[PDB]
């Protein structure tokens, strides 16, 4: 059952959302989440990028915040001012996956922090991707909160910046509905997509609010 979802990021409620805090993706993600680089202050979601723990197993630390619930179709919207670096990514993003008794579908509004004068689009349907499309912002996303979308649809996800259409995508859309995730993180392995990161220390990516309405 599908309805509004609007979080403010005023409090952190453990019923609604979940700070991401001992594991890391692997592979091109260097790093472990840490529920500690996860900060709410003053309604704003400060994300960061640290270095990790002495026993880690990953020299950098960063946060991942996701919904407890799950969300279908319908507009997603957040509020979001990515940080800027090379070698890092800064994200809004919804995800499923075979951990959670589905195939893995992910819409991604991914800023590469190696330029954020750009927005990287791109979904996984049944773990399949490689849709990657960069969107050029003429505005530097890094400077100021700017509000981007996806509006994810049976036949089709259109992405939007500041409210207006952008881009859409037909081939081969998700299917099965998805926590609303965010993230930051460097890379490692990707130079030519990322750039290399330069383990430059507390780079934050920040966001106002995320919103959902099942249209
Ligand atoms: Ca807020």
């Amino acid at each position: 059952v599908f309805t509004h979802f609007g979080e403010g990021f005023d409090y952190y409620d453990s019923q609604l959302w979940e700070k991401a805090d001992g594991w890391g993706n692997g592979g091109v993600f260097n790093c472990i989440w840490r529920a500690y680089n996860i900060e709410l202050k003053d309604g704003i979601l400060n994300l960061s990028i640290t270095d990790d723990m002495p026993s880690s197993s990953k020299p950098y630390a960063g946060a991942e915040y996701r919904t407890r619930d799950k969300f279908g179709y319908g507009l997603y919207q957040v509020r979001m001012k990515p940080a800027k670096n090379p070698g890092i990514v800064s994200s809004f993003f919804t995800y499923t996956g075979p951990v959670h008794g589905t195939p893995w579908d992910e819409i991604d509004i991914e800023f590469l922090g190696k330029d954020t004068t750009k927005v990287q689009f791109n979904y996984y349907t049944n773990s399949a991707g490689n849709h990657e499309y960069i969107y050029d912002l003429r505005f530097d996303a890094s400077e100021d909160f700017h509000i981007y979308a996806f509006n994810w649809q049976p036949n089709y996800i259109a992405w939007l910046v500041d409210g207006e259409e952008v881009y859409r995508a037909y081939d081969d859309i998700p299917v099965h509905p998805g926590k609303i995730m965010l993230n930051i993180w460097p890379g490692i392995g990707v130079d030519e997509w990322l750039g290399a990161y330069d383990g430059k220390t507390n780079l934050t990516a920040s966001y106002d609010w995320v919103a959902y309405d099942p249209i």
